[PDB]
């Protein structure tokens, strides 16, 4: 128990992983399964140590008995000074995104309208929204609120999946992983700007990030930030600049999770796996880039700088926040989870 | 599913319904119809979860499957040592009531008489007059016995919805919620006091709560006690006072009901919510208060305690009394539901 096992979601996060794994020279290892529920189980097992998780995962991960170890820091505003892996974490904003064009779409007419999600249980995909949405309504029936979505995760024949358009064969449909065409920030955004979907919960960053030239892929290539409008709670409808005042929520950080017994352990060779791989390390990009994926967003968000440390090694509940983790169990009120049931059962 | 579904009859339940929701972050969720009978057949199918019934809808539910929970105890006459939910529950008095203006006008001349009631299938102001009018006269015409009625959940073609008056705009005459002004006690008393009827049948308690500047809506800011009589069944008239002697029988207060499989559970959350929101809870008045209404007795009578435990499980023949239950069923001889043929078989 000296070597560290990533688990890897799905095939596409396998490759990244296999190459990191040779250049680690084995401190780092790979097991894989097709969802990050499935990944969580094997930490839970012990057939792997840690992955890094969305704050919503985050939480599944926390009621199962994992712990955060180093959170994700991209790109601050200011206090360029301090080193990125001591500099505060800042946390990215929750936005619905529409196109301009789709005309008196508002927070207050999204009743039967068509919706693209990261996924189930993601912070920005579904927490957020789907929370607020619960509270709003004073129901439990979110299955039903839209008309049809693509949010990977959910009942592959419901609804909620009938937009998600599977891999290039049209395969493994609304599966929550990189080879779903509409699967994560990236793939949410782009179910919207093929105008698959009249609405888009991602975070401020994935909007810009996907327009203006700023990305090479083709779907994107050609789209322009004034095409694009948020929903803010008010009602109103504000430009993709004005995220910081139309914003559903601020997001924690994606963070690394393991069994408590592995934290310092995981935390001292991830470390020196940045000091080697990261943004400025000695060997990237000459043998290997730990924070740039192949196609987008694999193991870590590419927007990602150095892995962070935390203050006074804290819960999942204090590293998420009391007001994010009352909201997530509030909309799990409405919900049957096996993993959090069997988790429950057994870490009482 | 840990939330509660609790069934609002009509959009101000609804509203009442959407603010409990949200203030008991989704501890209870909301379903909606537009009647008592159609939220029975939702709390049937699982689309919720349970209603608070008056003990009329209770023999439906009953026959139906469905089992009391927990009963509403209003403030006791006597002295109670021991808390609202432990102290034993009394029983409301069914009266008829009538201006005393209304000269001549006893028990033994109701015949071809105008009248208000407080729905179809409802303790006092259904089972229990047209009960004793049917035993009295001998015949099952008793649609036939007033000249014209309001009795919200009749037909709306019938004389028994002739003096129904709906809504502001005066739509969905007859409906058997509180968008009908006549709807309930409130709405059966309001008839009596607008003289649009001669007798409304409801509970002593009604009349106290809406005369002698009790209440601070307009219909009945300058009402007087002195003005109305009792009908008995001896022929006498009394004043409101003499309740004790001059009321048509007793009726089992209004339960909570539920399927058997969810019975404990929506126990469990209620006596939990009420320690909250109820009369005497630290979130009342500030967030939230469980029996009070911006209208009136919207999901619970606005003169609840606590609702209060039962005896050990009981069924609906045991919460309602032997007694009732005959009177009941002798009086659907004459008359067929829809609700209670479907379920017929189900304790046949
Ligand atoms: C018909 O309908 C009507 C429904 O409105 C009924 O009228 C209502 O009846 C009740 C009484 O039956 C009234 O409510 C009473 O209000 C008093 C105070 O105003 C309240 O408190 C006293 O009662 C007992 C006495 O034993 C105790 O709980 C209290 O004692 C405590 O406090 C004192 C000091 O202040 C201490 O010394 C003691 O040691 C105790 O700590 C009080 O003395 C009553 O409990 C009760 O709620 C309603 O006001 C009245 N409603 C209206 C609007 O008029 C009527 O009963 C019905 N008739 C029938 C036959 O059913
Ligand atoms: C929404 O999402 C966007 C992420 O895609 C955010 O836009 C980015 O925001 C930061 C602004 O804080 C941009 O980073 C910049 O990068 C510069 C270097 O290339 C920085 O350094 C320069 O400025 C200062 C001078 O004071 C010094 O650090 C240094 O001398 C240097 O000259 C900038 O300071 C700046 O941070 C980033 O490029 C933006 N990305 C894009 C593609 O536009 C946006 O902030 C998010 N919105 C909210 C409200 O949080
Ligand atoms: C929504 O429902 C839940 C019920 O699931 C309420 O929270 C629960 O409330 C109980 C009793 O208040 C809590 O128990 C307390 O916890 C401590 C520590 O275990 C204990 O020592 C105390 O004596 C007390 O019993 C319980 O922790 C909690 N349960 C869960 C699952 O969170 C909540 O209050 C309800 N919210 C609203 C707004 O109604
Ligand atoms: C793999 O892990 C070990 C850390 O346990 C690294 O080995 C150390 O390397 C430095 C020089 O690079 C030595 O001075 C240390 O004494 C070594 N420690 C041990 C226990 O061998 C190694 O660098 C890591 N390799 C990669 C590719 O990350
Ligand atoms: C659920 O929604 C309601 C309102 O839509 C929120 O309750 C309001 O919040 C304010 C500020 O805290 C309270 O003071 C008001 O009393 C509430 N208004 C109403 C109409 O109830 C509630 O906080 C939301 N819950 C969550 C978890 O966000
Ligand atoms: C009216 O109701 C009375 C009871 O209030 C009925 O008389 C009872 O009938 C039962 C069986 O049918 C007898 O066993 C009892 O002895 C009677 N009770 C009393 C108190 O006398 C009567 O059948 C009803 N009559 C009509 C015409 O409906
Ligand atoms: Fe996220
Ligand atoms: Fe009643």
């Amino acid at each position: 128990y000296t070597r560290v096992v990533w688990c890897a979601v799905g095939p596409e996060e396998q490759k990244k992983c296999q190459q990191w794994s040779q250049q680690s020279g084995q401190n780092v290892t790979c097991a894989t399964a097709s969802t990050t529920d499935d990944c969580i189980v094997l930490v839970l097992k012990g057939e792997a140590d840690a992955l890094n998780l969305d704050g919503g995962y985050i939480y599944t991960a926390g009621k199962c008995g994992l712990v955060p170890v180093l959170a994700e820091n991209r790109k601050s505003s200011k206090h360029s000074s301090l080193d990125c892996v001591l500099r505060p974490t800042e946390g990215y904003l929750a936005v619905a995104v529409v196109k301009k064009a789709n005309e008196g779409l508002t927070w207050n007419s999204l009743k039967d309208k068509k919706s693209c999600h990261t996924a189930v249980d993601r912070t920005a995909g579904w927490n957020i929204p789907m929370g607020l949405i619960v509270n709003q309504t004073g129901s439990c029936a979110f299955d039903e609120f839209f008309s049809q979505s693509c949010a990977p995760g959910a009942d592959p024949k419901s609804r909620l999946c009938a937009l998600c358009a599977g891999d290039d064969q049209g395969l493994d449909k609304c599966v929550p992983n990189s080879k779903e065409k509409y699967y994560g920030y990236t793939g949410a955004f782009r179910c919207l700007a093929e105008d698959v979907g009249d609405v888009a919960f991602v975070k401020n960053d994935t909007v810009w990030e996907n327009t203006n030239g700023e990305s090479t892929a083709d779907w994107a290539k050609n789209l322009n930030r004034e095409d694009f409008r948020l929903l803010c709670l008010d009602g109103t409808r504000k430009p993709v600049t004005e995220a910081q005042s139309c914003h559903l929520a601020v997001a924690p950080n994606h963070a690394v999770v393991s069994r408590s017994d592995r934290a310092a352990h995981v935390k001292q060779v991830l470390l020196h796996q940045q000091a080697l791989f990261g943004k400025n390390g000695k060997n990237c990009p000459d043998k290997f880039c730990l924070f740039k994926s192949e196609t987008k967003n694999l193991l870590f968000n590419d927007n990602t700088e150095c892995l962070a440390k935390l203050g006074g090694r804290p819960t999942y509940e204090e590293y998420l926040g009391t007001e994010y983790v009352t909201a997530i169990a509030n909309l799990k009120k409405c919900s049957t989870s096996p993993l959090l049931e069997a988790c429950a059962f057994l870490t009482r």
